């Protein structure tokens, strides 16, 4: 068990085009699940589907929350999500910058 | 299995969809992201050194972690490319099994 | 290749965003000659939402990625923020659990 100093964690998931991205995570943020969003739009994303290689752009979604939302976060996602079942993945944060993380923590509030 | 999301970068798109799509027929990862046009710095032997990279993030399972970096670094043009696993500490039930129902 | 179990690192990934590519290879430049960072990846094109001051504010930026261990981490947090033009950047340490030995093995050859 690593040592750590927040209870910070960052959400990756995937949308399937710039539109919905901007308002899956507009969506989030105004209901203060999330405290900030990145965007990365023109991704490429690869994988199976019965049986057959999968090949289509998208955008892969960089959340900052905490442990005490990410349950919240994610339902929240998935709902408003076009896929039914989008990716949806929490990493941990060990450590961060304290102003930006007392930030962060405030945001949720 | 606990799940994973592995770092990794090839030299260009047509590389990084080879690997991707070698690694995922192989059932060692589920899903393979790629992001291309970044700029990879780093010095070497006091010279910094600037490159065109594309980033590849790969979700897998720790059962598979090890298969999937062994694969990965064997086709790889690199010697030495970036390789790293980080936890994933959650994630959406659904998505978790759809992940693990795709590897081997 | 080492397994998880007959290996293990103190790597982190360190991310930053930064307002622009200038500046975002000026700031990696600068922690990589320090030797606080070991590699540094920059992604443009990238979109920041959050809220400030009670204002929705949409931000076109670098999502840097960069390559440390928990021995430097701090001081690679410290350097970023004095250099950064922003008041409150984005600042976040990731945890690595595994990955290859070589590649584990350069980064820490190329710290302080």
């Amino acid at each position: 068990e690593k040592s750590s100093n927040t209870a910070s964690v960052v959400v990756l998931a995937t949308a399937p085009d710039e539109a919905t991205a901007q308002d899956l995570a507009a969506k989030v943020l105004a209901e203060k699940l999330a405290a900030a969003a990145t965007l990365i739009p023109g991704a490429t994303s690869l994988y199976y589907w019965e049986g057959k290689l999968e090949q289509e752009y998208e955008v892969q979604m960089i959340l900052k929350t905490t442990v005490s939302h990410q349950q919240a976060l994610l339902e929240a996602l998935k709902s408003h999500h076009p896929y039914q079942t989008p990716e949806l993945l929490v990493l941990p944060v060990t450590h961060g910058d304290t102003d930006y993380l007392s930030w962060l923590n405030a945001s949720l509030r």
